[PDB]
C-alpha cells in the first residue's frame, strides 16, 4: 500500500501516469523481445521493469503539450527510462553504493553477479541511444540527432556522470558540503536527466525549450529534496530500497544541512516555482502542474 | 611507406581531437581516466573511418568526429573488460589499467562516460552537414555496440568460461562477429554512411578483416611478446578458452587469416585502386606485431 489514494491526485494526472507506465513497459517488452535470451538481456529487462516512470512520463506529457504523437514520443520516453535504469544498475554496484534491493527486488549484481550488472548497465546506455535515434522517434532527422546530442551531454562527464564523480569524491572524504555545493552536485546527478525529459516535448516539436527547462530546474531540485527526505523518514517497503543510508555514508544532503522542516518548506516553494514556470502554457500544462505536487508528496 | 605515413598521421589526428574535446571537461580524476584510456592504441578503427571517408570523398575535418567516436567506444569497452570482475588485467597499451591506477568505481564511470562521449561525437554537427547521416551513424553505432553486437559478444565470451564443453568453430566465429566484428564493421562502413552510399562492399570487407584481426589477436596471445603487445599474453590458455589457434592450430590459423586477407581485398574490387590503403590495412591486420 503506497498511500496514494490518500493524496487525492487529480484524476487526469493519475490516469495519464498509469497509462504512461504501462506504455513504457510495453515498449521495453517489444524492443527487448528482439534480443537473445541470455542472462545479460534478462538483467536488462529486470533493471527496466517497474519504477514510477517520472522521466518517461515527462517526455510523454511534454510531447502531448506540444501536440506530438504518443506513438513517436514513446521512443524518447523509453530511451530516458533506459538511461536512468543503466545509471541505477551501476550506482547499486558494490564498488559504488553497494545496494541489495531496488524497486522491491534484488539488484542485478545480487540476482546475477557484478559482471552481468556492469554489462547490462552498459547495454542499457547503448539502448537509450538506439531508441532516440530510431526512425520512429521523429520524422525529422534533425530532431533525432539533436535528441541524441542533448542526451549525451545530459548523461556524460558534464552531466550525470560528473555528478556521480563529485558525489563519490564527497563520500570518500566524508566531506562537509555547503548548500551551494550539494545543489551543483544535484544539478548533474539528478537534474540533468529530469531536464532532458521535460525539454523533450519541446525538442520533438522544434519549439522553444526555455519554459520547460526552468520548470525542470525546480522540479528536479524538489524531486531530489524529496528523495533525501524519503531516506530519512521513508518506509523501505514503500520505497523499495534501503533507507537511512545517507547518514551512514557521511553524505551531506538537503535534509542533513537544512533539517526536515526547512527541506520540506523548500520543496513546497519549488512546487510553486515549477508551476509558475508553466504560466505561458496556460491550462494545457495542468498535468505538469500536478506532476510537481506529486514529486514532493509521493511516498515512493 | 604511404600506408605507414597515413596511419601515423591518423593516430596523431585522433589524439589531437581527444585532447581538444577532453580539455573542455572539468579537470577531475574521472576525466583524467578518460584521457588515460583513450591515449595510445593502433587506432585501427579510427583509421578505418578516416580511410573509408577518404574513399568516399568525405572531408577529413568531418570524418574525424566519427573516427574519434569509435575510438571512444572501443576505449570504453577495454576499460570495462579489464575490470577485476571481467578479465582482471593490470596492463593495457603498456600502461596500468584505469582500475589499477585509480580504482574500480573510477574505471566503471570513466568507461560509462566514454560510451556517452562516442554518441556526443557522432551527433555533433561537425560530423556531417546531414542530420540524416548523423542520426544513421548514431543508430548504427548503438546497434553495433549494444546487446546485439559488442555487448552480446562479451556476454557470449563470459558464458563460454563456464560452458560444459569447449566452443566449436562456428560458435567462436559468431562470438567474434559480436565481440570484435561489430565495431570493425561500423568503422569500415562509416565512410559509405557519411556519403549516403551503398555499404555492401565495405560490410563484406569488414566481415573478413574483423575475422582476420581476431585470428591475429589469438595468434599474438600465443606467440607474442607482452613488451611489444602492451598487455599480458598466454591469457587464453589460462582461461581454458577455445580460440582460433586452439581449434585450428597455429599453421592453419595463419593460413586462414591469409585467406581472409584475399577475401577482404576482393571485396573492394568495385572501388579500384582508390581502395589501396584499405587493402594494405588488411595485410597490416595480419602482419602486425601488436
Ligand atoms: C552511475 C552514474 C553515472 C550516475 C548515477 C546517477 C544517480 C541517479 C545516482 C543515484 S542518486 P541516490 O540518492 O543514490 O539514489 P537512490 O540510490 O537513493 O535511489
Ligand atoms: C566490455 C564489453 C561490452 C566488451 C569488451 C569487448 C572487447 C573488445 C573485449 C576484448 S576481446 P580480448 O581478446 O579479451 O581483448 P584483449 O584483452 O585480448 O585485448
Ligand atoms: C535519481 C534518483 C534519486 C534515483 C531514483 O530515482 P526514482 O525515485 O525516480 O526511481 P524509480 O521510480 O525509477 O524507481
Ligand atoms: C578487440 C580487441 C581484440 C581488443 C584490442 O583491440 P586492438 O588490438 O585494436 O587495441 P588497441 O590498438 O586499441 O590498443
Ligand atoms: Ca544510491
Ligand atoms: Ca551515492
Ligand atoms: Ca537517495
Ligand atoms: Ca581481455
Ligand atoms: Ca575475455
Ligand atoms: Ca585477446
Amino acid at each position: 500500500d503506497l498511500g496514494t489514494e490518500n493524496l487525492y491526485f487529480q484524476s487526469m494526472f493519475t490516469q495519464r501516469l498509469d497509462a504512461a507506465a504501462a506504455a513504457v513497459q510495453a515498449h521495453f517488452d517489444k524492443v527487448l523481445a528482439a534480443f537473445e535470451p541470455l542472462p545479460i538481456v534478462e538483467a536488462m529487462a529486470h533493471a527496466t521493469s517497474g519504477g514510477k516512470r517520472l522521466r518517461g512520463f515527462l517526455v510523454l506529457e511534454t510531447a502531448r503539450l506540444h501536440d506530438i504523437a504518443a506513438g513517436e514520443a514513446i521512443w524518447s520516453a523509453t530511451a530516458i527510462e533506459a538511461l536512468h535504469a543503466y545509471s541505477l544498475v551501476h550506482d547499486d554496484l558494490p564498488c559504488m553504493d553497494n545496494d541489495d534491493m531496488r524497486r522491491g527486488q534484488p539488484t542485478v549484481h545480487k540476482k546475477w553477479d557484478d559482471a552481468t550488472a556492469v554489462l547490462a548497465g552498459d547495454a542499457l546506455q547503448t539502448l537509450a541511444f538506439e531508441l532516440v535515434t530510431h526512425p520512429g522517434a521523429s520524422a525529422s532527422a534533425e530532431v533525432r540527432a539533436d535528441l541524441a546530442l542533448s542526451l549525451a551531454r545530459a548523461s556524460g562527464a558534464q552531466g550525470m556522470v560528473l555528478g556521480q564523480a563529485l558525489d563519490i569524491a564527497a563520500e570518500t572524504a566524508r566531506a562537509p558540503l555547503s548548500l551551494d555545493e550539494i545543489t551543483r552536485l544535484q544539478q548533474g546527478k539528478t537534474g540533468a536527466l529530469i531536464g532532458w525529459s521535460a525539454q523533450a516535448g519541446a525538442r520533438l516539436a522544434q519549439a522553444d525549450t526555455a519554459a520547460l527547462k526552468r520548470y525542470a530546474q525546480a522540479l528536479g531540485l524538489a524531486f531530489q529534496i524529496a528523495d533525501d527526505i524519503l531516506d530519512v523518514t521513508g518506509d523501505s517497503a514503500q520505497v523499495g530500497k534501503a533507507v537511512g543510508k545517507d547518514a551512514s555514508a557521511g553524505k551531506a544532503t538537503f535534509v542533513s544541512l537544512l533539517g526536515l522542516d526547512a527541506a520540506r518548506a523548500r520543496a513546497m516553494s519549488l512546487i510553486d516555482e515549477a508551476c509558475d514556470s508553466l504560466a505561458t502554457y496556460g491550462a494545457k500544462a495542468d498535468t505538469l502542474r500536478e506532476t510537481a505536487r506529486f514529486v514532493v508528496r509521493r511516498t515512493h
